[PDB]
């Protein structure tokens, strides 16, 4: 009943949301909803093939590129998420 806090940024230019997350502690969210809200926000395709990444706490950075990826978000007990969008 703790949402994780997720900040898109694209453009130079952030923005938050907030993701609900189930009692497993996995979060109520897929990667094509991901995309859509993302694409809602920026005025991009949600079919587009978006570069979503975010840093890691040991300096590498994590690419989502699939529904394993998200889920390993909430395994790691992230409560803060900050993804840079990059497309082409
Ligand atoms: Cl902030």
């Amino acid at each position: 009943a703790n949402a994780l806090v997720v900040k898109v940024s694209y453009g130079g230019v952030l923005r938050r949301f907030r993701v609900p997350v189930k009692a497993n502690g996995q979060l109520d969210l897929e990667m094509a909803g991901l995309k859509e809200k993302i694409a809602a926000l920026f005025n991009l395709s949600a079919d587009a093939e978006l570069s979503l990444t975010y840093s890691a706490a040991d300096g590498a950075v994590v690419a989502l590129v699939d529904d394993n990826d998200l889920f390993d978000v909430t395994n790691q007990r992230l409560k803060f998420l900050k993804i840079n969008v990059n497309a082409g």
